[PDB]
């Protein structure tokens, strides 16, 4: 399968977990991959694999919430590449806080931080890129943005929040060929709320959410946008 | 690229349109196709263009209204090949009327006849086949089952109802390690076909909506099918896809 | 407190359970109520106990899968009343079936046929009154027209089905002044759980008032700019 | 007709508007209402008319993004009155700006921290004197919670924000006997103007813009025992428009 033939990935939080397993599903679909995570030598130890395996790939230090370094990468990419295919923000955190305890605003401005604000950042500064490139951008959700689940408060409203960017970016960048999705994974190898719902009765593996991101990054998808796309075994139908 | 290999794949409205799509791009990705239509000759007809081009392929007239001749195909189905890999309930009509008017009660019948009994008739007759295979089920839902758009009342409820069966079949069978889905497109190509049934303005509400401004290209819809009825989902079950330009999210 | 005072309240279903609730409640609330249920003995029982505390009611019996005398009322109530302000579509069934099984069928035809095309039947015949009334409808759903629960899928399909009928008669006879909406309850006391009990976020049964306010609220004035809307009354259930 | 009798209602962004009609309309369901607004004069003049009608009602200055102010308020309530009622999270702003412009980024900041960090300061910070009185809160969401509509990215993220905090705000106050929703509203009379109008009437079944005491009411509804058995839900008050 060739589903990403050429096209110029770029993949936050690549270091590990699903954000490492997007960038090898990529570029086995034909991709070169940009990688990047906060732990920079995270990101280039994953791309440094790839590029052993004859793929072509690179790794950065990226701190999505810093908006001067997202802005550097920005322009970085737009002068040796010109565009960006696909955009994948895949950098988030969690954390563990009830509502009613006063853990839970640091956990909230941790969470929010990352999966909200630092998704807004890099979306909003590789606007160009994507435009030059009639590029699509997939958002890592969660069930957590349909329901509450058991997340922290932070998560359930960063991922709700990242929801309704997927509709409004989508809106904003369709006139520039650009689609926006999301998928909303369940539990992923990487809990009671989960298991007595999951229809499958299993967490998923991290190729079944690299699957559908892959699908809705590809032509497969061209008239799809704005769209969220639960990947949860069953989970929000139960 | 074969994401439905040597799979038998049962479509249901095959004889012309989206059916006859979803059919051609099922042989595409490797897939054996039972092409079905109320119109026998026309699910036939697809079935030799395939055949003609090397693909593996089969036409026969079902009308999924009727629940005997239902049982007889899936009795033939599961005797000749033992399951059933995929099945796709494409079968579906429309219809122009509105709640206050008496001609709605007629297009009410047919459409929930057709888009919802039908769906039903098949689906559950079709299960032993798909518990023998491990198959999965893709349902064509519709924009309507989510929004009233401007679809007559009979057929948003009948998608509006597909998307419920969707999760109580993905529900129940489930421990048989069958998944089941739907896609919920917007107006496609195929739905334009026939010029004197377009009226001046009838699908404005969808184009004054839609983000990509554009109807969907017939094949748009026909690989998101695809996607859904192979391993690339192996982790979704009872879920919907919007595969709209963007429409319910505007 | 007449949220629904001198209003014409048709509840189908009141004989027992929520409909008779609903009928007392919209009683309590001013209005007048005609209570029909397919038992038709407890629906004049519910409405003579009505009649005995002081306020306006009627019963009588109907089966709503019979068009022929969903049409006989409703003419009935056209010519009698010239009118009517709310429509409650509560007469519902529910059976037990899992889809691989050969019994799904006939609790497939049998939960469709009241839930869905009963409330059809009654919606599409009581239009003419409704438009000369300016009076509004309110379907019971489920939380079970949102996911598919622990419900038949029979029960399920026409949950959801009647939450895109909510929708689609909204639209068609909001020109007419009409407004449609509907409640989704969660497990409510009546005739009925760990599907339920394990995601409640309030851990209890609804008690039968608690979706009694729901209705009359949509029911009322209060409701003004509401339509198209289905209303969760499920302590949190689908929330979480 | 007295809903929320003797009830005590908190309502932020109360100066004007939408959050001033909620103060007056919980005054006459027999509330005694705390407004608050960044224009603490405003906040002042609509609770001293309020008093001068005979009700019960105090207004006061508070930025809700100032997590200080938030916390002396709260301090304040729990003190004189030992509990909470009602918390109505009203105080919200809006903007122009297109995803790809560069003025999107200060349009973004701006209205999340309003719409969405201020709701959360808020309804945290309240949430010692709600436990004490099992009150409830009602989050002012939008149809912009489930659809794009016409609004700027901060806006329609801020209040798909609101939406998810009313669920999760649901699950952990359950156990304290703590309900938690949120009115949609769509176009309503007020700052419907710098947004113009066209992308909510092409949809609203009702083909009119709603008037401020019909989003009222549902407020003053979610608030009462009316609606005991209903948490973590976000009633649409929007003329038909997420239905069409
Ligand atoms: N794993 C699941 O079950 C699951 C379920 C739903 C959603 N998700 C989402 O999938 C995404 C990836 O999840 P995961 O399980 O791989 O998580 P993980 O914690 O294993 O990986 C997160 C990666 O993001 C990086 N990261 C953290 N903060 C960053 C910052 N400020 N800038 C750049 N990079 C940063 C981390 O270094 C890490 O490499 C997340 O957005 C998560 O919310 C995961
Ligand atoms: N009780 C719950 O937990 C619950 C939860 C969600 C939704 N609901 C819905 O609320 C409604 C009322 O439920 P309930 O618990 O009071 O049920 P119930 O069975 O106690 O009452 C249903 C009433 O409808 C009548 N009925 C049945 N078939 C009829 C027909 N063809 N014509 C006319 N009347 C008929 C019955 O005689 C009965 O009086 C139903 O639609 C149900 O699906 C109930
Ligand atoms: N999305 C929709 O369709 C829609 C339409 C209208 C209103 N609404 C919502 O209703 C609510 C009220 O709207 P409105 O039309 O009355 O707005 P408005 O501009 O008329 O009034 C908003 C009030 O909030 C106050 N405020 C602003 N920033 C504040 C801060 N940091 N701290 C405290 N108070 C502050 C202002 O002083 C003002 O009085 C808002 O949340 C708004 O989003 C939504």
């Amino acid at each position: 399968m060739e589903l990403l033939k050429e096209k110029l990935v770029l993949v936050t939080g690549a270091g590990r977990g699903l954000g490492a397993a997007i960038s090898s599903g990529a570029a086995e679909q034909g991709a070169r991959v940009i990688l990047v995570d906060i732990d920079g030598t995270a990101a280039k130890a994953q791309a440094d694999a790839l590029t052993a395996k004859g793929f072509v790939a690179e790794g950065h230090a990226l701190d999505v919430t810093d908006r001067d370094a997202v802005a550097a990468l920005a322009d970085d990419i737009l002068s040796r590449f010109g565009g960006l295919d696909v955009l994948v923000n895949n950098a988030g955190v969690a954390g563990r806080a009830a509502f009613d305890q006063p853990e839970a605003v640091e956990v909230w401005d941790r969470v929010i931080g990352v999966n909200l604000e630092g998704a807004f950042n890099v979306s909003h500064a590789l606007v160009p890129a994507l435009k030059a490139a009639k590029g699509n951008v997939v958002h890592l959700c969660s069930v957590a943005g349909f329901v509450s689940g058991g997340s922290t408060a932070g998560y359930v409203v960063s991922k709700g929040a990242i929801r309704s960017l997927t509709q409004v970016m989508a809106r904003d960048l369709a006139p520039h060929g650009i689609r926006v999705n999301a998928v909303a994974p369940g539990i992923m190898m990487s809990t009671d709320w989960f298991m007595n719902r999951v229809m499958m009765k299993r967490i998923g593996e991290t190729s079944e959410v690299v699957d559908p991101v892959v699908f809705l990054a590809s032509p497969m998808a061209s008239y799809i946008t704005g769209t969220i796309l639960p990947v949860d075994g069953g989970f929000l139908a139960a």
